[PDB]
């Protein structure tokens, strides 16, 4: 094997790194694997089609323009260059190797396409059509954004978008499912907890947080129980950025953010559909899983599950390796079909005050076809009212003993909302047995005198009944 000759090649140093604080891209590249066949798609504000990096992998049916209503999703140009993320985010995919030009891609012979989105307001419907776009021709869809992270929004997506979402993992991809990378965030500095974007927060999106190139939790990073998985993207001066294609045909060195990160997880992503076409939206979760690297990442969260493997809320199962990834695709047994076990908790109304605990044994739909001994991921969907929601810190434990935070406090988040039905989703217990009991935690991390009521707590497992590896 050869490795690529780009110019800048050399500064991508988390693919071609020999120190071991990379993305392990070289080995897929060396088993053979880099993207061929994959289309990819970036959800953001357009893509330099013409750049001399992205032409050659360019794909008009990975490509449309929901914000003028066309297929052509080239970018707006100003003054300020405005829109040159999707252009940015294309390159870490799938950047043409070998021709002298930038850097390369992670799949870089992955076709790549991308959706201008972002550039106009962005509605219901214009999120349904993008999700939406060419879902028998797109595998991998990449999304390095969603609300405000400001640190008190609760947003998410609405019905047409919701829609776009259970028809793209159903009947997507020739039923295999689309496969949606999300960003989990970029509202660190606000103290934003990134289960409140109900895009990430997702099961149906497979979202990604970032390290720093010293292994760090970046200034920028939200914790939260939803997120899978980690690649490198930006931290301090000292620390190198993500290396890619840029708007009006140049290159750039000062790509940053978890924005930054979901592409790379992308490309990791189409690499490791390259060695398992087969793979389903749930199938390729699994993989990311079992093979993500907590080594060498930083935090002080870091908790042991009930089936052995490390999991931290800034990083979840750890470092996508994508030597790994390819390796486990080859052979992989397709998971059994996805059951989903409902459970209303509460007979009552509870007064939250200043500390509900709620504990609950549940069977996990014992006797039924929903009935799991597998978890996959588990919500609490939550309805409470509480006179200000950031003050509000959440926590669900499962059987095993799994401490997932589902919301830390937002101290910016003055809202008297609360949460309507809310599904707080953790990847935390996968694999684990969710028989037994559960407890639910809410507190009031405030000196205040505040007050609220908990209306509905419905524990969702999803998650099948065979097929589990020694922990
Ligand atoms: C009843 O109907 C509704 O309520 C319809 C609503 C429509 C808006 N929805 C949230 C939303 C917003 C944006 C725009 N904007 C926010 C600021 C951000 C930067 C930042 O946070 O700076 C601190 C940049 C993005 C974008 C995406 C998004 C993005 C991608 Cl890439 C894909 C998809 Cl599907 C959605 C999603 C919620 C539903
Ligand atoms: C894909 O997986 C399904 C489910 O196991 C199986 O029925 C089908 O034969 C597989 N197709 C290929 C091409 O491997
Ligand atoms: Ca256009
Ligand atoms: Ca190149
Ligand atoms: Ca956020
Ligand atoms: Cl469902
Ligand atoms: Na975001
Ligand atoms: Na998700
Ligand atoms: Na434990
Ligand atoms: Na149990």
């Amino acid at each position: 094997y050869q490795e690529p000759t780009d110019p800048k090649f050399p500064q991508q140093w988390y693919l071609s790194g020999v120190t071991q604080r990379d993305l392990n891209v070289k080995a897929a590249w060396a088993q053979g694997y880099t993207g061929h066949g994959i289309v990819v798609s970036i959800l953001d504000d357009g893509i330099e089609k013409n750049h001399p990096d992205l032409a050659g992998n360019y794909d008009p049916g990975a490509s449309f323009d929901v914000n003028d209503q066309d297929p052509d999703p080239q970018p707006r140009y100003t003054q300020m260059n405005d829109n040159r993320h999707g252009t940015r985010c294309a390159g870490e995919v799938a950047a043409v190797a070998n021709n002298g030009v930038c850097g390369v891609g992670v799949a870089y012979n992955a076709r790549i396409g991308g959706v201008r989105m972002l550039d106009g307001e962005v509605t219901d419907a214009v999120e349904a059509r993008s999700l939406g776009l060419n879902p028998n021709h797109i595998h991998i869809y990449s999304a390095s954004w969603g609300p405000e992270d400001d640190g008190k929004t609760v947003d998410g997506p609405a019905r047409l978008a919701e829609e776009a979402f259970f028809r793209g993992v159903s009947q997507g991809r020739g039923g295999l499912g689309s496969i949606f990378v999300w960003a989990s965030g970029n509202g660190g500095r606000e103290h934003d907890s990134c289960n409140c974007d109900g895009y990430t927060n997702s099961i149906y999106t497979l979202s990604i947080s970032s390290a720093t190139q010293f292994g760090n939790v970046p200034w920028y990073s939200e914790a939260c129980s939803s997120t899978l998985a980690t690649t490198y993207s930006s931290g301090n001066q000292n620390e190198k950025q993500i290396v890619t294609t840029d708007l009006r045909q140049k290159c750039t060195e000062s790509h940053t953010g978890t924005s930054a990160s979901a592409p790379l997880a992308a490309g990791i992503i189409a690499l490791t559909l390259e060695a398992n076409k087969n793979l389903t939206w749930r199938d390729m979760q699994h993989l990311v899983v079992q093979t993500s690297k907590p080594a060498h990442l930083n935090a002080n969260d870091w908790a042991t599950n009930g089936v052995g493997r490390k999991v931290s809320h800034s990083y979840g199962y750890g470092l996508l390796d994508a030597g790994a990834m390819v390796a486990l695709a080859q052979n992989w047994t397709t998971v059994a079909p996805q059951r989903k076990c409902i459970i209303d908790i509460l007979t009552e109304p509870k007064d939250i005050g200043k500390r509900l605990e709620v504990r609950k044994t549940v069977t996990a739909c014992l006797g039924e076809p929903n009935h799991i001994t597998r978890l996959e991921h588990a919500q609490a969907r939550l309805t409470l009212s509480y006179n200000r929601r950031g003050d509000l810190a959440i926590h669900l434990v499962s059987p095993m003993g799994t401490r997932s935070t589902l919301l830390a406090a937002r101290p910016h988040d003055y809202s008297a909302d609360g949460f309507n039905d809310w599904a707080f989703m953790t990847t935390h217990s996968w694999d684990e047995d969710p028989s037994g009991e559960w407890v639910l935690e809410i507190e009031n991390t405030s000196e205040a005198n505040n007050y609220g009521t908990l209306t509905k707590f419905t524990l969702v497992l999803y998650g099948t009944a065979s097929g589990s590896l020694v922990p």
